[PDB]
């Protein structure tokens, strides 16, 4: 066989001249190893093997350390020709085998738009191409192979012996490793195939095999040689709709080997010593090199418009985590950064959620935070996405067999499946990521792809598609993370489901593998951590494995102490493992001859032959982690020593990961290196990490650059940093350290200076968090008063105010003459007010006040929920607003307050200064609401007036600002029946939220106040799926049902409704609205699956909120003195004949009144005051329910009972359900005995109801000639249009009556009136069945 060779001061390579194969690998030291022997020249091309002669392979030997092969690949039958281009590379001991060309003579290359190019070269493959073989004939032939395993159970790894039966062909392999007379290798493809895996519970690049290993007869011996799984060229993919394209390649194929001895110098040659030199050659995913640098992982979430964490909190939070890790690096996952925060907007990635401080403060945070070692990154959805994306478009929709939409999930709107073919071939997913690129430049650290693998996109989600998705992200800069555990293996340096081990169960966690592992731990945070209740690979894992915790909304996660706690437990050791490589791994328990793990290492020799693990830096430095004992029945088997060049530094049992047994663990940890590239810092910045889990007394070691001290200086760390300075005496190179339990303290040579934090910058006030401790209170907000302000709370911090107390400070870096908005979270808690004023140089710009805070917090991503006990077991939280516009004088200031001297606590949180442009709220001369307008256009957050109640509970709430993106938001749009939005951009959304016979959301006084005794007109357009699916709520305090006055609404689907009351303040000031969930079900109109979601019967849609009050009637001392005489004859003998807590609700009411009326000298707005609250209190001491008796009585026929309840004192125009007044309910049943008394005591003859109909088509639809007669005498609408459209003329024909039709029309009635539908009055007859009623229509008509 003709060869030549090439050459390095390694190894000399002998190659064949008539086809890219190795003969053999001859080390320095001479040792030999096997390429293909054997004369094999199988080229793969679309599947079809071509075995390639002579004259088909042209040669080049360009240099002694390079080959250039011209292969002649065609197959006229199987419509293949082509011509293979390979080089062949050698450097130190690696091969490289590179397609450098691939010329198709039957293609012109593929058309534009990623069109089908007709016979291109898909897949190419060397089958059984041995770049590297080992034989039975050899000492120690043995072969160690990797796939994937989600499952702590079972092991994803092989090791076996080549013997003379070993039999296999083209069995693959994430990886796989040869060794035999010496030497070992690994074989590395870049492939994208797709194979044999152990577990997964996805697709999503878990399965991708790049290793293909084939036995074949070298004369005496059974030799099994590796090559590479197939490349993918020109791949054909197929979108949901069945267009085909044709996408390039995402590279060229590329595989190589790298030959090793024993490099560990172990005495033995294993695939150890090959992946050691593997690493050499092997695919590093993007900026893995920044992984073990990542101590502080979190998620800060933002949901439903809530706005729970704007992007300069987060950056406060980082500074936070940094006092208390002593500025150890971080990585923050921004959930819900874009459009209205979490599962909303996907898939525009460029959008960045302007309620948070779009990408300005994006970038701010991400700026500022990288000072701090923090690096950012954004949760991002490519499988599925809501009609408010700009990127929604019918291309887009994934389509099944059926041609409808591949439905996602429903929650605050319906999610399509997106067409991922379609995404990625037309180019649509990568011009997304370059918007979001256009926004964050280089400052954003990584992508969070959600769902990957899961098939939601397609039946496919591959490896190669993977790859491809990888590469748009990281060509950005961007570090690529996913969910899934077993996901992106080839691209991915963190899994949401390896790294929180709460997920999934033991079948779906990071990757089990020693293989894997070994190659990788510095890598990734994608493997299996401590989570006992797992079993196997997750019952104290040597190598430790990262467990994340949240305190910043995810999954309702609010616990800061227990996110430090966490980190100090498992990932600052983690996190110090991953700062060195892996060079030797035996006794591996996991590992059995059973599991197919015969030849794996097992040395007695090392720790007992228990496992043992070695890892080395660059630097020569060595850590060894060894188990206490193999045996899992053993106390031992929990028990790991970590020793750092041969010194002790950490030792015991952890904490149980799955928080079920408290551990032991004593470790000092010598932290070496810079958060940023993780450099090693100088002898002044050299720290160790001091953690003793049941506290108590360890003597310890120093590292070896320490012995000579004489001291150490120990401190103890705080959410303030570095507190309570120690001097420790050092004694023959030793320390003894007193720790109390779970509590970390940080180790200096000498003395050591705080991290600086100026907290809140960009937020227009210092510390507007209260994370600057007891001291904020003196050197940044100002306190002044009788009372007591301090920064009360072990977890988030907050202002705790109590009596008569003022916290101010002024405001910075306002741009002057801009409209801001000033919101403060607050939780009132005494009957006192509680005030929030911006003032310029002692004038009151703005003021808001808060009572006795009425409505618990429900925001499950919010900081101060109602699971989050700020007092007594609560949180009343609920942000207080203030609307003003900078000075130009430049001299502002805020001020948080407590009026009253009273015991009880005033809670305040996150002051947040934002440019804002709402001007809705019109106010009074004295101060108080004269109209408040929203359209839900300029909300800072929230869906302010209204604040969410408890119909979910504490919940990621299914309501929040709908957004316009038409026609896809709009009804009609597929099985879509109502619209998002109802005017402008926004409207307040509520989905699916039927039968809960519960408050939904509501007004609170800090938002809307309604005045006691005041009346106003709140008005409102709404879009609701059913009728009484969807209620008014009128009530006064903390809402309890029986206790609030219920409007059940009518069906306004694809038609914007409009709905409008009279609400009088109530007697305490504590009086709001909202919308209720009924009992009744939908009118779900035959509609099957999520047609019954997405069609909107279910939801309510609420947008152009007016409220205004009414200016009352100016009253005399007189008028009011005779109301308190009036007011007390009907309630005062009553004494507590009733109730007892009423009636010091009704005697303070009378004492406030009183007070009116007598202050010497009072005036007629004190008057008019005290009569209207008098009126109020009237109303409220109708306990006795009368108003539902009455409407009871004119219902039933009772002639009798209505005389009887009218001269008691019963509501005039008392409404039920469906908002029929006394007039209403009896002018339809036929009782005049009822409707002419009832007329008399100036009873609303035009009230419209439920219809929007007066009693007017109530009293001629039902057949009634007499109660028709004397309603239009009285002054009755007979040219009213309901909202139905029908007028009173309309519906006296519709049901077979004549009559009333001569007795309207002689009033003035409309025949030329045309209703909603398109009927007139004689068109109405035709269709009748009748030409009883049409005769008498056509003559005047
Ligand atoms: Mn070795
Ligand atoms: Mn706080
Ligand atoms: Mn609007
Ligand atoms: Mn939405």
């Amino acid at each position: 066989v003709a060869s030549e060779t090439l050459k390095t001061k390694k190894m000399e390579v002998q190659i064949k001249k008539n086809f890219p194969s190795v003969l053999q690998y001859t080390m320095t030291d001479g040792k030999v190893m096997y390429g293909q022997s054997k004369d094999v020249r199988t080229v793969e091309i679309n599947g079809t093997n071509i075995e390639l002669g002579d004259d088909d392979v042209t040669f080049k030997k360009v240099s002694d350390t390079e080959a250039t092969y011209t292969l002649k690949v065609k197959d006229e039958a199987k419509k293949i020709d082509a011509v293979i281009t390979v080089q062949i590379t050698v450097k130190a001991n690696q091969l490289h085998l590179n397609v450098t060309k691939i010329k198709n003579n039957l293609s012109e290359g593929i058309p534009e738009g990623n069109g089908v190019e007709e016979n291109a070269i898909q897949t190419l493959s060397f089958p059984n191409q041995s770049l590297v073989s080992v034989r039975s004939s050899q000492e120690n032939a043995q072969f160690t192979g990797a796939r994937m395993s989600s499952n702590t159970q079972k092991p994803g790894d092989t090791n076996f012996a080549v013997t003379e039966d070993t039999n296999v062909t083209d069995s693959d392999y994430t990886y796989g490793f040869i060794s035999g007379a010496g030497l070992s290798a690994g074989l590395w493809s870049n492939s994208e195939h797709d194979g044999t895996y152990v577990a997964a519970p996805v697709r999503g690049g878990s399965q991708n095999t790049r290793v293909y290993a084939t036995t074949q007869q070298t004369g005496d011996a059974t030799s099994l040689g590796l090559a590479s799984a197939p490349w993918y060229y020109h791949r054909t993919v197929t979108d949901s709709k069945g267009k085909k394209y044709t996408v390039a390649e995402t590279a060229l194929p590329q595989m190589a080997v790298a030959i090793a001895g024993d490099e560990n110098e172990d005495g033995a040659v294993n695939w150890q010593d090959g992946a050691i030199a593997y690493r050499d050659i092997m695919n590093n995913p993007y900026k893995s090199e920044e992984v073990p640098e990542l101590v502080a992982w979190r998620i800060a979430m933002n949901f439903g418009s809530q706005a729970q964490n704007p992007f300069l909190t987060t950056l406060d939070n980082v500074k936070k985590v940094a006092l208390n890790t002593d500025g150890l690096g971080q990585s923050v996952l921004l959930k819900g950064y874009g459009n209205e925060g979490h599962d909303s907007g996907h898939p525009d990635y460029g959008d960045i959620g302007q309620r948070l401080g779009g990408a300005d403060d994006m970038n701010t945070m991400m700026e500022e935070g990288s000072k701090y070692g923090a690096r950012f990154g954004v949760h991002v959805n490519a499988s599925e996405m809501y009609p408010e994306a700009k990127a929604f478009s019918e291309d887009m929709v994934r389509r099944n067999s059926a041609g409808g939409l591949s439905y996602g999930w429903n929650w605050l709107d319906q999610g399509v499946g997106i067409d991922g073919i379609y995404d990625l071939a037309s180019g649509s997913r990568v011009s997304r990521f370059a918007d979001l690129s256009k926004e964050v430049g280089d400052n954003m650290d990584f992508i969070y792809l959600d769902v990957w693998g899961n098939l939601t996109s397609s039946g496919s989600e591959d490896s190669w598609e993977t790859r491809k998705m990888s590469k748009m992200i990281n060509d950005n800069g961007w570090r690529m993370t996913t969910e899934w555990g077993s996901g992106n293996e080839y691209d991915s340096t963190f899994q949401h489901w390896a790294a929180d081990l709460t997920y999934g169960g033991y079948t779906s966690k990071g990757e089990n593998s020693e293989v894997m592992r070994f190659l990788r731990n510095h890598q990734k945070d994608s493997w299996v951590g401590d989570y006992p209740q797992y079993g196997g690979a997750a019952n104290a894992p040597l190598l430790g494995g990262y467990n994340m915790k949240d305190f910043e909304g995810w999954q309702g996660r609010n616990d800061y102490a227990a996110y430090i706690k966490n980190l100090y437990t498992h990932d600052v050791s983690t996190k110090f493992i991953q700062h060195f490589k892996v060079t030797r791994w035996v006794n591996n328990p996991l590992l059995t001859a059973d599991n197919g793990n015969a030849a794996a290492v097992s040395d007695p020799n090392t720790n007992n032959g228990n496992e043992q693990i070695t890892l080395k830096d660059s630097n020569g430095n060595v850590v060894v982690v060894s188990r206490g004992s193999n045996d899992t029945s053993s106390a031992a088997y929990r028990q790991r020593t970590i020793t750092f060049n041969g010194v002790k530094v950490a030792s015991g049992v952890v904490s149980a990961g799955d928080g079920s047994a408290t551990g032991d663990e004593s470790y000092l940890l010598p932290w070496m290196w810079d958060s940023f590239t993780g450099k090693l810092v100088k002898d002044s910045e050299q720290k160790l990490y001091h953690w003793n889990t049941k506290g108590g007394t360890t003597t310890w070691t120093l590292p070896d650059s320490w012995k000579n001290l004489s001291s150490v200086k120990v401190y103890q760390l705080t959410d303030q940093g570095k507190t309570n300075e120690q001097t420790v005496a050092v004694s023959g190179g030793k320390v003894t350290l007193t720790a109390d339990a779970e509590t970390p303290y940080v180790v200096y040579k000498g003395e050591a200076k705080q991290i600086q934090v100026n907290w809140s910058e960009g937020m227009h006030v210092v510390d507007a968090g209260f994370n600057g401790g007891s001291n904020t209170l003196t050197d940044n907000w100002t306190v002044s008063g009788s009372g007591k302000a301090e920064v009360e709370g072990d977890n988030n911090a907050m202002l705790r105010l109590t009596g008569k107390v003022d916290v101010s400070q002024r405001l910075t870096d306002l741009k002057a003459g801009q409209k801001y908005a000033l919101y403060v979270g607050v939780d009132n808690r005494s009957t006192g007010d509680a005030s929030v004023t911006v003032t310029s140089g002692g004038k009151v710009l703005a003021t808001n006040s808060t009572g006795k805070s009425i409505a618990k917090n429900y925001i499950k991503a919010y900081g101060h929920n109602t699971n989050s006990n700020t007092e007594n077991g609560s949180s009343y939280f609920q942000n207080m607003y203030v609307f003003f516009t900078a000075p130009e004088n430049g001299d502002a200031t805020v001020t948080l307050s407590h009026k009253s001297t009273d015991g009880a606590h005033t809670y305040f949180d996150d002051v947040r200064i934002v440019e804002n442009q709402y001007s809705g709220i019109t106010y009074e001369k004295d101060g108080t609401l004269k109209s408040l307008t929203n359209g839900f256009e300029n909300n800072a957050q929230g869906i302010w007036p209204f604040v969410v109640s408890g119909s979910e509970g504490v919940e990621d709430n299914r309501i929040h600002l709908s957004e316009l993106h038409a026609p896809f938001t709009r009804a009609g749009w597929d099985v879509k029946k109502m619209d998002d939005v109802l005017d402008g951009t926004w409207s307040v959304k509520v989905n699916g939220l039927t039968q809960k016979g519960t408050l939904v959301y509501q007004t609170i006084p800090q938002n809307v106040k309604f005045e006691a005794g005041a009346k106003y007109k709140v008005s409102f357009d709404y879009q609701s799926g059913s009728d009484d699916i969807y209620a008014i709520a009128v009530g006064q305090g903390e809402y309890s049902a029986g206790s609030v006055k219920l409007t059940n609404l009518k069906k306004a689907l694809g038609e914007t409704g409009k709905a409008e009351f009279e609400l009088t303040g109530g007697v305490n000031g504590d009086s709001w609205f909202g919308i209720y969930s009924t009992a009744t079900a939908p009118d779900l109109q035959g509609s099957t699956g999520n047609a019954q979601d997405f069609g909107g019967y279910k939801d309510f849609v609420l947008d152009n909120l007016k409220i205004e009050r009414i200016e009352s009637q100016t009253r005399t001392k007189a008028e009011a003195q005779d109301k308190v005489k009036e007011i007390r004859g009907k309630y005062d003998s009553k004494r507590a004949e009733l109730s007892d807590a009423a009636w010091q609700q009704y005697q303070d009411t009378l004492v406030k009144a009183r007070v009116l009326i007598n202050k010497n000298g009072a005036t007629a707005e004190d008057f008019t005051k005290a009569y209207d609250i008098l009126v109020a209190l009237d109303e409220y001491m109708k306990l006795k329910d009368l108003d539902r008796k009455l409407l009871e009585a004119a219902r039933a026929g009772q002639d009798d009972e209505v005389r009887i309840l009218m001269a008691n004192g019963a509501d005039v125009n008392a409404t039920d359900i469906h908002g029929h007044t006394p007039l209403h309910l009896a002018a339809a049943m036929g009782h005049l005995e009822i409707v002419e008394v009832l007329l008399k005591n100036g009873a609303d003859v035009n009230a419209n109801d439920w219809r929007g109909f007066t009693p007017l088509h109530l009293a001629a639809l039902n057949g009634h000639l007499e109660i028709v007669e004397v309603l239009l005498k009285n002054g009755a609408d007979v040219n009213a249009t309901d909202t139905a459209g029908n007028t009173p003329l309309h519906l006296a024909a519709w049901f077979g009556h004549l009559e009333i039709v001569e007795v309207l029309l002689k009033n003035g009635a409309d025949v030329n009136a045309q209703d909603k539908f398109g009927k007139t009055a004689f068109d109405i007859s035709i269709d009748n069945g009748n030409e009883d009623l049409a005769e008498i229509l056509q003559k005047l008509g």
